[PDB]
């Protein structure tokens, strides 16, 4: 057997049987042996066990001669930013993002906040930790506390021309995660009126786990937008590397359309740039990027693939439909803060509502949203789908599972790299009826 907490892209486990202070200390020792020379940035989220896991990590790192820079309670993107900004050897965020209260985890990066994933170091660490029965050494290096967020805040604000911002009324919903701290620190520098929902950080999560995809959690943001006449609403997961948008009618915006919107907003500042996108839903992003004078670059989904493709392409922006937005100037890392700043600027500068900015894109490229299927035999289910459609001779692409382009409609069908599911995305060229009949047809085949 192997330690179950070591996943494809990060560490995630129930505390204390799958993840605990002793494992965390061992992870720190193992990480020291994997990095180039330099100090290691540590930060943590609002979960009750997160401080103690970070302290154990720090103890293992310092026992192995690593200086530790403790940036304190923060968002995941702040570990990325500070790891790059401080020219650190690496960084670790202690977080379970959006998982239940008895779970925690770690996200690990090396120099320039490049990801450490299962095949790029994480499983090496796992196997080292699994075999480590050595006595815990004593610290041979120092810890410095560096909680100053000024550089990070200035960097966020550099994405917008503040003299063009209007005093929009924005609902913000931290979900009792960590986002509210950053909103409040940005607020003196912005003209917006914030309506704060579930704002105070609270690791007991009295209003539910910070997962804005849960319909009941969506409804708190929607209600606040509608009841206050807000221009739009923003909700974050617990470590706020994902943000979610609600238009002035309270409508949750499907994240697909944000990729094209943010690409056009970015390409205004940075003309002719490359934009990386995933293969699940594509047509709208390709069109919007091209119409803004950018170059769209198809990439396998998943932050490690997206970031490495952005690096190799010098891409200014990368976006996934699942609320991940990456920015070259942000060390090619994802931010849950930069996106709503860009959208607030777009609404301010264009005189258009968020609703209207995306409405014609939704009409032009209606999509199913991601639909998940737990099936008995994923390979046999996919084969059932492909055999059914074979006589139509779709254009097939294997960048990430199977993409089939039929002309007026297309789908992508993937096995997940983090769960044992099949995931389906369908979109059409302005045809809602075709979207539904094909989505239901594929759904029946997959369940068959
Ligand atoms: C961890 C993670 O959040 O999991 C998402 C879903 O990955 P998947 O199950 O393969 O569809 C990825 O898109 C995302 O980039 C990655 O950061
Ligand atoms: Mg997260």
């Amino acid at each position: 057997m192997t330690l179950p907490a070591f996943k494809a892209y990060d560490i995630r486990g129930r505390v204390p049987d799958e993840l605990n202070e002793d494992l965390a200390r061992r992870i720190g020792v193992a990480l020291a042996a994997q990095l180039d020379q330099g100090p290691v940035v540590l930060g943590h989220d609002v979960r009750l066990a997160s401080p103690a896991l970070q302290e154990a990590l720090s103890a293992g790192l310092r026992a192995s001669g690593r200086d530790v820079i403790d940036i304190g309670l923060c968002g995941t993107e702040e570990v990325y930013f500070q790891t790059d900004y401080l020219k650190a050897a690496g960084g670790v965020m202690v977080t379970a993002s959006h998982n239940p209260m008895d779970y925690n985890g770690m996200k690990l990066v090396r120099e320039q906040a490049r990801p450490i994933s299962s095949d790029t170091g994480l499983f090496a660490i796992r196997d080292t930790v699994a075999a480590d029965t050595a006595a815990p050494g004593e610290p041979t290096a120092s810890e410095q506390s560096r909680t100053d967020k000024t550089a990070y805040l200035e960097h966020l604000l550099s994405y917008v021309d503040r003299s063009t911002l209007k005093p929009l009324k924005l609902v913000v919903n931290a979900g009792n995660g960590g986002a509210g701290l950053i909103v409040d620190l940005l607020a003196p520098h912005l003209p917006f009126e914030f309506v704060r929902v579930f704002h105070e950080p609270d690791g007991n999560f009295p209003n539910g786990i910070p997962n804005p995809l849960l319909p009941e959690n969506r409804d708190a943001t929607a209600k606040a937008v509608k009841d206050n006449g807000a221009d739009f609403g923003i909700a974050w997961d617990g470590d706020f590397d994902r943000c979610f948008f609600f238009d002035h009618t309270g409508r949750f915006i499907e994240g697909y359309y944000l990729v094209g919107l943010l690409a056009q907003a970015i390409l205004a500042k940075q003309p002719g740039g490359k934009v990386v996108h995933d293969p699940r839903l594509t047509w709208n992003t390709v069109e919007q990027v091209e119409e803004a004078g950018g170059i769209p670059v198809l990439c396998k989904s998943g932050h490690a693939f997206i970031k490495e493709k952005m690096r190799s392409e010098n891409a200014v922006y990368g976006g996934e439909m699942s609320a991940h937005h990456y920015f070259r100037e942000f060390a090619y890392a994802d931010s849950g803060m930069i996106p709503w700043l860009l959208i607030a600027e777009l609404v301010s500068q264009s005189g258009r509502s968020l609703a209207d900015l995306v409405e014609a894109r939704m009409q032009k490229f209606p999509c199913s949203g991601e639909i998940n299927f737990k099936v008995a035999d994923a390979k046999a289910s996919v084969a059932r789908v492909m055999e059914h459609y074979a006589s139509l001779s779709p254009e097939l692409d294997y960048t990430d599972g199977i993409s089939a382009d039929f002309g007026q409609w297309r789908f992508n069908l993937r096995s997940s790299n983090t769960e044992p599911l099949l995931r389906l995305n369908v979109e059409t060229r302005g045809d809602a009826a075709l979207l539904e009949t094909r989505t239901q047809e594929i759904s029946n085949l997959l369940r068959g």
